């Protein structure tokens, strides 16, 4: 049970970002990039790499598309029902922290 609908007024963008979580230890940045890809164009594919240390590729990916609408059908897309590698994936929207600006925006 994960309800977080708050926060100022809704904004005419808004935030598009696809977090493709519960990800096989198989999958790698390629693997998603195109995954998604193939629905539109990925602003940038952020994966997990290897590092010296405990765990190579984490279950989590994050994945950035030009448009909301692009994000919006490719999301459900995949969302609905995405198999790989003999697991289910977990599309979910990437939650951002409120934060208010104190100064203008001159320009």
């Amino acid at each position: 049970g994960s309800s977080g609908s708050s926060g100022q007024v809704p904004k005419k963008q808004t935030t598009s970002k696809i977090l493709v979580r519960n990800i096989p230890f198989q999958a790698n940045q390629r693997e998603i990039r195109e995954l998604f890809s193939t629905f539109g164009e990925l602003k940038t594919v952020r994966l997990p790499k290897k590092m010296t240390g405990t765990g190579a590729h984490r279950g989590f990916g994050f994945v950035d598309f030009i448009t909301k609408q692009d994000a919006k059908k490719a999301f459900n897309a995949l969302c609905h029902s995405t198999h790989l590698y003999g697991r289910r994936l977990v599309l979910e929207w990437a939650d951002s922290e409120v934060t208010v600006q104190s100064g203008p925006s001159s320009g």
